[PDB]
């Protein structure tokens, strides 16, 4: 949807929290047009504008980076585990084109590992002020949603680790992703998780190649909640929560099976949600939905 997506290309501004609210979707929109090959249908300078925006956000967000590589709305404010993980995931991807000292990111990953518990979960000592940017995470399954979110972030960070110099860290990050996936796998099995917790967990396990048995239980636990009401598949006009939850389920399926019935049934439901006047309605649902649909495209245009 060319122009509609390019509309998400915005200028970052404000504190550390507001900057990501603009950067995250800007980077997501750009990546969507970069993968679907729809740049040509837009003015040739648009890409130079998009690229220039992503770069400005990268620099600006670094002004909110602490010595230990953690982030918060302000330097004087205590760091948020969620925000730090969110920044890591975005910047890791932004590396795709903008270049950035991989050491900065390796350090941020080290900080995250100190936030992990003995049971494998993650805690956020000082949550972000604008809780609406966190999406479906805010709720009764916050600990699970946070642990899954942070795991995904660490995975993306690994892809930007220097060759050889940081072998020890890499392993400590893989060991961390293992305990968390263990914790997540146990929670998914119990069956007490909500729709959003189920979706993000499934994707987290699949994306990080968790033990088959674990990934299998998370998948089944998810499908059981699927909502095939019409020739539309979805989880949860539609509230942001459902869009975010369904987009996570899609990234899972595309990595769990590929491009089957459910992949298309769900990819058509959120396509109609993002087509409405104004597109998606918030940080998380917008970002994850665009990542899902762009990943789906490639799967359908091989």
């Amino acid at each position: 949807s060319p122009g509609g997506v390019a509309s998400l290309l915005r200028l970052p501004r404000g504190c550390g929290e507001q900057t990501m609210i603009y950067l995250a979707p800007t980077l997501a929109a750009s990546r969507y047009l970069d993968k679907t090959e729809q740049w040509s249908t837009l003015p040739p300078e648009t890409k130079d504008h998009a690229v220039d925006l992503i770069q400005k956000g990268y620099m600006r967000i670094q002004q909110f980076r602490k010595a230990d590589g953690s982030y918060a709305a302000w330097l004087s404010r205590d760091s948020s585990t969620w925000l730090t993980a969110f920044v890591l995931k975005v910047l890791s991807l932004a590396q795709e084109q903008v270049g950035g000292s991989p050491e900065k990111l390796q350090e941020t990953s080290n900080w995250l590992l100190s936030q992990q518990q003995a049971d494998g979960s993650f805690q956020d000592p000082c949550p972000v002020l604008d809780r609406s940017m966190q999406g479906g995470l805010v709720g009764n399954d916050e600990t699970v949603a946070l642990t899954a979110f942070v795991t995904i972030a660490l995975h993306h960070g690994l892809a930007v680790f220097q060759d050889e110099g940081a072998e020890p860290l890499k392993q400590r990050v893989e060991a961390s992703i293992s305990k968390a996936s263990s914790f997540l796998g146990e929670k998914a099995s119990a069956g007490l998780l909500g729709a959003h917790a189920a979706a993000i967990t499934a994707y987290a396990l699949t994306l990080t190649k968790a033990p088959a048995d674990l990934r299998g239980v998370a998948h089944n636990n998810l499908m059981a909640m699927a909502q095939e009401t019409g020739d539309n598949l979805y989880w949860g006009q539609a509230p942001a929560l459902w869009i975010e939850t369904t987009a996570y389920a899609l990234l899972h399926l595309l990595l769990h099976e590929g491009k089957a019935e459910m992949a298309d049934q769900a990819s058509a439901w959120l396509t109609r949600q993002g087509s409405f006047q104004g597109g998606f309605r918030s940080t998380q649902d917008t970002v994850i939905a665009l990542d899902a649909l762009s990943a789906y495209w490639i799967a359908s245009h091989t």
